[PDB]
């Protein structure tokens, strides 16, 4: 189930099949995927969400950031379905 309590973020205001992964980036605050999309780039980690379909960042390995989305059943359950974004 998606989660109604969480406000979402910048980048899920966007298509996903428009951000492009461009790198990753580790420094002192953790493991970071380039995300090249809605007029720049951001630093998103694990467990930070991208696009309009509750897309959680799941997995950043070099050159490809893994996204599980979330959409109904229409049948009153959620599937999930996986997004990736290839450097």
């Amino acid at each position: 189930k998606p989660d109604e309590t969480r406000v979402k973020q910048f980048l899920e205001g966007f298509n996903i099949e428009t951000f492009e992964m461009v790198g990753t980036l580790s420094n002192a605050q953790g493991t970071f995927a380039l995300v090249k999309g809605a007029g720049g780039v951001h630093r998103v980690r694990v467990g930070d969400y991208l696009g309009r379909n509750d897309g959680k960042v799941v997995g950043i390995s070099e050159g490809k950031i893994d996204v599980i989305e979330i959409v109904p059943d229409g049948e009153g359950n959620w599937l999930e379905r996986p997004r990736s974004l290839t450097l």
